[PDB]
């Protein structure tokens, strides 16, 4: 069901949360080789989540489920905001710009928390 599919996407999202916080600790401690590997892991996790979310949105549209479509349109738009900030963080790491990295890390935390306040409504609508 789209709902088992939603729970699958939610767990993948949670895996990125977990890896992100381990990565933030590694960044603070100065362990750049660890950060590099976590950033690759996260890229894969975020690419996977994006794919699952598009499949859920496409299934909502074929169902003609208007409230689910509306909420997933908003949620996916916010996801692209996170994606752009994440890509900028990765570039700041590549450039050795720790100031920008710290900034982007903070901004991403605020974007993802705001984004996840839509989850309750998505789950009831799907
Ligand atoms: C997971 C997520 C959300 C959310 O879960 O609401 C909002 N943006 N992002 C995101 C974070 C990093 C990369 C791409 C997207």
């Amino acid at each position: 069901s789209v709902k088992s599919e939603y729970a699958e996407a939610a767990a993948v999202g949670q895996e990125a949360v977990a890896v992100f916080n381990t990565m933030k600790a590694a960044f603070q401690n100065g362990d750049k080789e660890a950060v590099a590997q976590y950033l690759a892991r996260l890229a894969s996790l975020y690419t996977r989540h994006e794919e699952l979310l598009n499949r859920i949105l496409e299934k909502a549209r074929r169902e003609g489920n208007k409230e689910a479509v509306t909420l997933m349109n908003e949620f996916t738009a916010t996801f692209q905001t996170g994606k752009s900030i994440f890509n900028a963080m990765v570039a700041a790491f590549k450039n050795g710009d720790d100031d920008s990295f710290e900034s982007y890390l903070q901004a991403l935390e605020k974007v993802t928390a705001k984004g996840e306040t839509l989850a309750d409504q998505i789950a009831k609508a799907l």
